[PDB]
């Protein structure tokens, strides 16, 4: 049984992607953008009412296997879209005028592993030459100052950058999709946990994006909007100085492709539960995060 207020295993999420699509044909279509190391289909939902020359926002969850609230949020976003379309003015305008690409779980193999073997697994489940240590950090595997800072060259490490940029089937699939759709995708949003932050480029070097003032102001306003619901306090800024320097991130890579609105969300909490955020917090976390995501979406729509 699927529930939006519990953490769902991969079999359940996969079945949900099929069911939510079948139940909402006028608003949702599903494709597979590739396969994981272990051969699992990487599903992508396109959410929106069909129309001509629509701009798009791309959102992914589940880069890091143990960050279960991330996976839960992508599902919640789709929940909100199908529930409130036609009833709530903003969501209806969003879905009429733009498409949302929602990738519910990128690192499917790692996610399965957190359910079956090791709740605290982070990386992919691919093999590495010359060692029995498993996995690459998908958010150190993109072609963005690749493997230079905040990333490890040791395959046994949690931030292992991989053998080469896009060495992982999952990151290659994501990068390929974005490159193939670069004329339509106007914003890139990537959902992580934890630490309550909205980050934007750059993480791979201490340098700032050309539109730094715009991104800073947008992140500041989105943080303020998020806080209105339950008073949850987020920080924001360029990745390198807000959390830490880290090379090979998808947000930096997306920005360097020309996607001007590129953000990483780090959801609840600030360390009390960390990655093992209780199910009792899914609803509140997702509802407040919705406010930030809708704020960014409205901004993108209004500044095309
Ligand atoms: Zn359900
Ligand atoms: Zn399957
Ligand atoms: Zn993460
Ligand atoms: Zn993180
Ligand atoms: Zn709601």
């Amino acid at each position: 049984g699927h529930s939006y207020e519990k953490y769902n295993n991969w079999e359940t999420i996969e079945a949900w992607t099929k069911q939510v699509t079948s139940e909402n044909p006028d608003l949702i279509s599903r494709t597979a953008i590739g396969t994981t190391f272990l051969g699992n289909n990487i599903y992508l939902l396109k959410v929106g009412k069909p129309g001509p020359n629509k701009p798009a926002i791309f959102m992914d969850c589940g880069f890091h296997a143990r960050e279960w609230i991330s996976h839960a949020f992508c599902q919640w976003f789709v929940r909100e879209a199908v529930l409130t379309y036609g009833y709530e003015s903003h969501m209806t305008e969003f879905l009429n005028k733009l498409d949302f690409y929602v990738l519910p779980v990128l690192n499917i193999d790692g996610y399965i592993y957190t359910w079956t073997k090791n709740r605290m697994w982070r990386k992919t489940r691919s093999t590495n030459a010359g060692t029995t240590c498993i996995g690459t950090d998908p958010n150190r595997n993109f072609d963005a100052g690749w493997c230079t800072t905040g990333a490890s060259t040791d395959p046994c490490d949690e931030t292992y950058c991989g053998s080469a940029a896009e060495s992982e089937k999952e990151t290659k699939a994501l990068a390929d999709f974005i490159r193939n759709n670069l004329s339509s995708i106007k914003a890139y949003l990537t959902i992580h946990s934890y630490s309550q932050m909205i980050l934007y480029p750059y993480s791979y070097d201490y340098k700032l994006p050309e539109n730094n003032a715009e991104l800073n102001n947008l992140a500041k306003a989105a943080v303020k909007e998020l806080a209105t619901l339950y008073g949850t306090k987020y920080t924001y800024g360029p990745g390198a100085t807000t959390i830490y320097p880290a090379a090979g991130g998808s947000d930096d890579w997306a920005y360097d492709q020309g996607i001007k609105y590129s953000f990483t969300f780090e959801l609840r909490d600030k360390g009390r539960y960390g990655f093992i955020l209780p199910e009792s917090q899914i609803q509140a976390t997702c509802e407040e995060t919705m406010l930030a995501i809708k704020y960014v979406t409205n901004y993108v729509l209004g500044h095309l």
